């Protein structure tokens, strides 16, 4: 029963923190559980309390004004949106601007790593595509862990279905290319399982997922911030509507600079019958006159001690953020772009009426004040948060998906 | 069915460690768990992914121990009715209460009451030092149970002692736990009950065979290893050679050994001259006072235990839980020089009668002792095969995972 699992992911603290909780409850029944991305995160990695396995090197994704444009928008993966030639073009330039940067850089160490100790399983965040393959390579079963409304297995079903229509002659798969090459390499065969896992276990309450031909394991979302401590001023209940604010590098990186500065969503709020707590970089700190009577800045406060009786989280659609809110019931406003899943975040929440949803470039003064204020005000936004966070309570936690997780692995693993 | 848990330990990395697996299983079933101690283990708390409390003050037990560990009132390695007057379990317990217990708990003691009164745990588990918890417990209501990282001379002792208590004319019956922590349940309102002593149910660590038999609701789990922040380093993939011998100094061995007996740097060099790979893991002040480092060792800040235990031969330390437990579950035999300190010395004894390890004292060692017991723990298999019976009775102990259910039902049943 005893197993070796080999958890990866890119080398994104963000992403890695979605993996924590799955990967505590497997050590705790006993497996061994060794977590492998870029020297990046190894620092990351070790104040989770898991075993860090540094591989390859470091990338310049993080170098590569907004991330937005139509090629990278997936966040309507429909076969009535995409001709061949679009769903084709998509996978192209995600294939090679964003998986071969994440991935080529440590793909080789890995396999290498997985040849060495020999995982039972590997357990990989979904644009880890390093992972699948080193899984195949030594015959370890594999499943992608979601933090993600999964545009990424429906936008492969459109580009599936879009390929069977295509002459023989014009069949082309940027995906079976580069990944079926690096398999051949070590002398295996690609397989479609390398791209969606031999299963897929959900972080995403089933109501607000993508409806998709795959073996679903539906786990309980548990908030994992990043290393935190509960400081002496969160005691303090509020008195009136607490209102928190999250911009990290996350969202500079990918907004850009082009919209509503973050100093003004400050003033804006500053001038609200409401606490704010802003968690902010040094660099928005600093750009900033006067900090308003209302409102405490933070470098770091932990999302799951603030966000309990929080009226509004305003973020950019980020997982642990969306998904520490709705543990909480906490209405969300989400002012943001089509970049990952971030729109879907958005969405999702919008029409189940249970947050807001704008896009970045829309975001004024006015719309900031009157969406929270809606929030606020308007019950029956945390009525519908209020059911997302009773069907969360619903799903089975880690803990329980745990045996059915060592059964998989028995029936498809080695 | 959702609870709040929270964990309270004195500021001992090493005390802190020994909790991680199980406050993770119960994080993992959905419960919120808060990892309260002092400021100074903020730190450690942290890069366990637990969330951390600081509570009260840092205190000055390491100054007062170093400035001053082994004499016949700090022994507690054989907890006997038939090696215990009254006078002297008395004594035991008066001076235990005021140097170490005190010094941790008191501390910190009221701000965790404090925080108990605002949080509202269902659960408190505490480091079975760590007297402050139970009495934030009971503050609250709150159910509460012991993890032990220790063969249980605390609760035997304290066994010892309620025979030769209950012997004594009521006039003089005394008890320094019973006013020490009842004063301070006292001034919130609350009875002592003797269960602040012992928790309502002890969660152990130790496997059953060398464990001391106790009237205790016990609930046994698998130790699994945790040492603290950890990478596994490139050199590891390089199986080795020849019997690989691996040495522990903390700063536990340091402050609590601390200068009387061989040295460290004797310790390498008796090592440096064997047909052995050595790697020894040293503070950084042990490190400059060595000449050469022998073509053998190669010296580390830290690696982790876990990962280096596979395949190695020999470990040698103090008798502190984290290698003792890390190496058990690897099959490694252990060699263990040592004090009647905490529960070291039973640490050693324990596998030394069970034919899995060598004990000595520490102001026994010499470079003779050190070479013929690593020689002998190479060489002769029913070390290794005495070691590997106490793997498997560790690997049959129900996980973390498995008691979690327990944990629950014994919640409902003890708690508000
Ligand atoms: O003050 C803060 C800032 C961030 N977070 C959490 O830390 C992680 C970082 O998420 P994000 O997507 O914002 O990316 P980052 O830029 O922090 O990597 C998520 O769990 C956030 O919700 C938090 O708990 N408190
Ligand atoms: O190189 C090292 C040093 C220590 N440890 C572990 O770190 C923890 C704390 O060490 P110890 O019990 O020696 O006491 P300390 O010196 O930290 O007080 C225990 O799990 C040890 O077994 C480890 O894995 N590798």
């Amino acid at each position: 029963s005893h197993m070796r699992i080999l958890f990866a992911t890119v080398s994104e603290k963000s992403h890695l923190f979605t993996m924590v909780p799955l990967a505590w409850s497997l050590a705790a029944a006993g497996h061994e559980v060794h977590v492998a991305s870029n020297p990046a995160l190894t620092a990351s990695i070790k104040s989770t309390g898991l075993t860090a396995v540094p591989v390859g090197k470091d990338h310049n994704l993080h170098e590569m004004d907004s991330l937005e444009n139509p090629l990278s928008d997936w966040s309507t993966p429909e076969l009535d949106r995409h001709s061949w030639e679009q769903v084709l073009m998509k996978f192209k330039v995600s294939v090679m601007f964003a998986y071969q940067t994440y991935n080529d850089c440590m793909v080789h160490e890995l396999v290498d790593y997985a040849r060495h100790w020999q995982p039972d399983l590997v357990i990989w965040d979904p644009v880890t595509y390093a992972g699948p393959v080193a899984a195949r390579v030594v015959g370890a079963a594999h499943a992608r862990l979601l933090w993600c409304i999964d545009i990424y297995a429906k936008m492969r079903e459109v580009f599936l279905a879009r390929l069977a229509e295509q002459p023989e002659e014009r069949r082309e798969d940027p995906m079976a290319d580069w990944l079926g090459g690096i398999l051949g390499r070590y002398g295996h065969t690609f397989d479609e399982e390398v791209v969606v896992g031999q299963w897929t276990i959900d972080q995403i309450p089933t109501s607000l997922q993508l409806p998709l031909s795959l073996r679903r394991v539906p786990v309980r979302y548990l908030p994992h911030n990043g290393p935190s401590e509960i400081p002496d001023w969160l005691r303090e209940a509020p008195g009136r509507p607490r209102v928190v604010l999250t911009s990290g590098v996350s969202a500079r990186a990918a907004l850009g600079g082009t919209f509503m500065p973050v100093a003004d969503m400050i003033n804006t709020l500053g001038s609200m019958d409401i606490d704010v707590v802003a968690a902010l970089p040094p660099e928005e700190v600093e750009a900033l006159e006067k900090v308003p009577a209302n409102t405490r800045i933070v470098d770091f406060v932990p999302l799951h001690a603030l966000l309990p009786g929080a009226s509004v989280l305003i973020h950019h659609g980020g997982f642990g953020s969306w998904g520490t809110a709705l543990v909480n019931g906490v209405p969300q406003f989400i002012p943001t772009i089509r970049y990952a899943d971030w729109w879907n975040k958005g969405t999702s929440l919008h029409e189940a009426g249970a947050g807001l949803v704008v896009h970045a470039s829309e975001l004024t003064a006015e719309v900031l004040r009157e969406s929270v204020e809606r929030l606020v005000e308007d019950a029956s936004y945390r009525e519908a948060a209020e059911r997302l966070r009773e069907e969360n309570q619903r799903t089975p936690t880690p803990h329980d998906v745990v045996p059915v997780i060592e059964e998989l692995t028995a029936e498809h693993g080695r």
